[PDB]
């Protein structure tokens, strides 16, 4: 059932990502999960999916976004301000949710771009990780601009006391704090397993990969081919669980 | 790799950011379909790209149809070549999308996206070893009726194989006479693409090439195995559709 919500806020970080914030009378949804937005355009209703970044219960409803220069939805939706109408499917979807990980010594969540929203509700809502004894965190973007939550990544870190570790990935360019390529290379050379200062293999890690799906295609093919790692599904498990946002 | 030279012998622009650049370099014989690497010594590096070899092999004048990516590091920089500049390139091809790899069929369906269509090109010019297949479809699927690049010689090789060929294009994001409307896996599982060609795309009859946008052969392999059960293609254990990703 479709809603009416109500634009609060439109934050722009970059030229091409932004933050959409809404008030909308949607149901209660696990951290993870996503709904759809909604917009009239020219006589028809268009709908895309999108990741809840707000932990479950926070009110202010925020989606994390990309322009996408020559697409249909997202550049409206680039363009709405306080008080504009979105239209927001009530009941959430998606299994890419805690509940549904297997147990292992190290959760790993690699997220592409726009698609750090997925963990950022998981982080921020902060419960049922207990059975984990290791989290990671890691954003993987073109520029170091494009690194829109830093701010709240260090404080969860921070809040996390030594549980969650994060690592920031660049790619088009090389920035002290980051590391510099794509995350099958840095996997391969071992360089993200050092920066973290944790192994990805089978005996200790469950990966969790969320966004761009030629990055998670490329992620699970090295992984399988060099760390014998098997897709996840919950009635076959798995060391990989993946959402491809296109 | 063994690099060489080439020479720019032009490039041609189609649309604002779809182009063809030609090249003269002392490559090797190559088999149609398969693709070589360009490089530019350029931001520190020899960014190189694989690109699909258009031209038919014999052709001296080895074409490559590109398009510009807004943020890319390569693309951008071939498309402002021009006559006499240098570019590097490979001198052995390499790639399995070839005809010699392809089952036997009644039907090969060649389907392709954008700037995908090199390889269905480099084949059909070269025009040999394609007794054994009844039918041969070409399907080119692009945003924008201006898109269709090389819709000349598609028309033209339509007419030297007599029939034999069927030619489709698909246009995504407006309605244009003698194209279909919307994406290849959609087109497929309603039957509008089958009935437009007048042939199936069945495990009975064809064997599918797939090539370029990587999501739409994703896509479309996943619809044809959950809808026509079909398999993915390895040589050594054979299906029904083979792939080459773009990216
Ligand atoms: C479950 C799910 C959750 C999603 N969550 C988010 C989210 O939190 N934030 C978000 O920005 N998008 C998200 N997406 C993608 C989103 O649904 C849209 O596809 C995107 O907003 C583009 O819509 P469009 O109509 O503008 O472009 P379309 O014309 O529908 O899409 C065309 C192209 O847009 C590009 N694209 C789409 N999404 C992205 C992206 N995230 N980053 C970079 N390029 C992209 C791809 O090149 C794609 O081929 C999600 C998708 C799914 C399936
Ligand atoms: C076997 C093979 C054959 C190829 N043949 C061709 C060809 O004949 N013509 C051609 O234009 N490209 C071809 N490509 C893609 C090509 O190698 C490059 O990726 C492309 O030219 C972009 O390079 P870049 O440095 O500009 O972009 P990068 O910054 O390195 O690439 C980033 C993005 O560019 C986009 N992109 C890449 N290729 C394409 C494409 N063809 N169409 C649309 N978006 C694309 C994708 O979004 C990709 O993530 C081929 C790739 C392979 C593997
Ligand atoms: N200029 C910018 O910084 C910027 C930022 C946001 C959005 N945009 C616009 O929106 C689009 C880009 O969106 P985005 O940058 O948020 O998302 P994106 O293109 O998915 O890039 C996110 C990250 O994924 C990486 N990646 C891509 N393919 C991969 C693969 N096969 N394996 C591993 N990693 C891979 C990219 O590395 P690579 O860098 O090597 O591709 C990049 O670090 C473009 O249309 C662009 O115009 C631009
Ligand atoms: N003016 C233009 O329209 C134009 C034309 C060429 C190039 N460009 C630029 O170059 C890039 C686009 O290049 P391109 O148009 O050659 O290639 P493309 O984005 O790969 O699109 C080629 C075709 O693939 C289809 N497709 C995409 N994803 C699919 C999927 N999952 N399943 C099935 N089919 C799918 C597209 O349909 P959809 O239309 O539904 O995506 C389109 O018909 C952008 O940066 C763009 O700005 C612009
Ligand atoms: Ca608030
Ligand atoms: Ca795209
Ligand atoms: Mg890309």
């Amino acid at each position: 059932d479709w809603v009416s919500g109500k634009v609060t806020k439109v934050e722009y970080w970059t030229d091409a990502l932004f933050s959409l914030y809404v008030r909308a009378p949607v149901h209660p949804f696990t951290a993870g999960q996503f709904t759809k937005l909604g917009l009239e355009i020219d006589g028809e209703r268009v709908q895309r999916a999108y990741s809840y970044v707000n932990a479950p219960g926070n009110p202010d409803l925020e989606f994390y976004l990309v322009t996408v220069p020559e697409g249909k939805l997202s550049p409206r939706l680039a363009s709405l301000k306080p008080g504009d109408e979105v239209l927001v499917v009530s009941e959430a979807a998606g299994f890419f949710v805690l509940e549904e990980v297997p147990d292992c010594d190290t959760l790993w969540m690699l997220a592409t771009g726009t698609a750090l929203g997925p963990y950022l509700s998981i982080l921020q809502e902060g419960k049922d990780l207990e059975r984990f004894n290791n989290l990671v965190l890691v954003h993987a973007v073109r520029y170091a601009a494009d690194l829109s939550y830093l701010p709240l990544m260090r404080e969860l870190e921070q809040r996390y006391a030594g549980k969650l570790r994060i690592q920031t990935v660049v790619s088009r360019e090389t920035v002290e704090g980051s590391l510099t390529g794509r995350v099958p290379f840095l996997i391969e050379t071992g360089a993200l397993e050092e920066a973290v200062g944790l192994p990805m293999t089978t005996d200790t890690s469950h990966v969790m990969l969320c966004g761009n799906p030629q990055m998670v295609r490329d992620t699970q093919q090295l992984l399988k081919e060099t760390r014998q790692m098997t897709k996840h599904l919950r009635r076959r498990p798995g060391h990989m669980t993946a959402e491809h946002y296109w």
